[PDB]
């Protein structure tokens, strides 16, 4: 409304069970943390599917894997449906999914971190290798927003005063620098690219 | 509205002339920067007057000077009328007062920084000795808010999810550490306390 208004950031606490899951993920040892990439690519593929199916009723859909050695970040990007402010607030922190508790119960009953996907909480596997995660998204029905969390009990929602889609940036943990290496990413992408219908472009830089 | 909502910060650009004045104040040499204290005490006294006069139609009103050697800050506090969010946004950055340009014109015509008070912009003299200023206020008609600026072209407005009044905290410049000394403050307060009707309490700490 104000001419001089530049932007806004809102802080939200995580729903109790989401907070527990994030602590369990970021501050607990697991043997194969590399499963995070399969989860992010799978989410990107689902976002591309949502807009592709919307086209039946109501451009090349693709997924990009962008390592950045200088800022020590790994980004998974898509030109899928995108998320509104409400989608980010409601589905990425404040409303508990049945899968949050159910995944923690499955791990407790001897399950594996690779099972995360069936519980609708696979996004949070990013915290196996990252100490901070940034979600920048644009849906056709809303302005673009930036979600951010360092798994400290809260997340932020910031305005951007972007083309349709989502960019997920992972600030990597000191000992998880192997996911910046092009050879390592090419291998990881090939390991599960067999069942992704969309093109997965690794940006060499 | 949301149960998990914690707080919000909004960024605003300064109105062009306010931005010019702040650059002129913070990044220009003046011989007697000590005039800032007289200005802050005078503003506090005016805020106490506004509520005292409101009492005629519709507690001890006093002013406190709080030095803090550890955080390198000087605070001027009052239990005056206080400011709403709108008061902070409109009168502390986005709406140009006629006094903004007129004070810069008076300095240009040979005026002195001590004249600032007659132009309704005396608050900005805080930047003669401070690199950052924080305004925390509570008015009876609104929740309490925090205004903040480092004279970088913008200011912030942050929610506090406080008793009626205002607290102005100055983060002092490296060479302006003399305004933390109790002896120096006692002198400065005495220099103009003759015309302030309210009690001025220096908190020794
Ligand atoms: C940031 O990553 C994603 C956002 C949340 C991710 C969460 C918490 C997670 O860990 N897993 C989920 C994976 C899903 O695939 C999925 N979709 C339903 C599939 C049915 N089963 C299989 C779940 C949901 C339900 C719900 C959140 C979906 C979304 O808001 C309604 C959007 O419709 C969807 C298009 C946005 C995304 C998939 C985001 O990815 C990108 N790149 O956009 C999940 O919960
Ligand atoms: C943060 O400090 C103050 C806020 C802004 C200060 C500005 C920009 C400044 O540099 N100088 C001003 C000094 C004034 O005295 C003054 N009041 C009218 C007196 C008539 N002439 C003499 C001006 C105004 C007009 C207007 C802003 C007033 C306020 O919003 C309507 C409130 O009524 C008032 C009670 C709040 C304060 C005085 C604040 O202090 C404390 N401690 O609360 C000034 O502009």
């Amino acid at each position: 409304e104000n001419l001089y208004f530049q932007g806004m950031t809102e802080t939200f606490a995580f729903q109790a069970e989401i907070n527990q899951l994030m602590s369990l993920i970021i501050n607990t040892f697991y043997s194969n943390k590399e499963i995070f990439l399969r989860e992010l690519i799978s989410n990107a593929s689902d976002a591309c599917d949502k807009i592709r199916y919307q086209s039946l009723t109501d451009p090349r859909l693709c997924i990009r894997v962008v390592p950045d050695k200088e800022n020590k970040t790994l980004t998974v990007e898509d030109n899928g449906i995108g998320m509104t402010k409400a989608d980010l607030v409601n589905n990425l922190g404040t409303i508990a999914r049945s899968g949050t508790k159910a995944f923690m119960e499955a791990l407790e009953a001897g399950g594996d971190m690779s099972m995360i996907g069936q519980f609708g909480v696979g996004f949070y596997s990013a915290y196996l290798v990252a100490d901070r995660v940034t979600v920048t998204s644009k849906n056709n029905s809303d302005e673009s927003y930036v979600w951010e969390s360092s798994a400290g009990g809260t997340f932020t929602i910031t305005s951007t005063p972007m083309k349709r889609g989502t960019r997920i940036t992972l600030h990597l943990k000191e000992d998880q620098m192997e996911y910046l290496e092009p050879r390592r990413l090419k291998e990881l992408i090939k390991k599960h690219s067999e069942f992704i219908g969309y093109d997965i472009e690794l940006m060499v830089e």
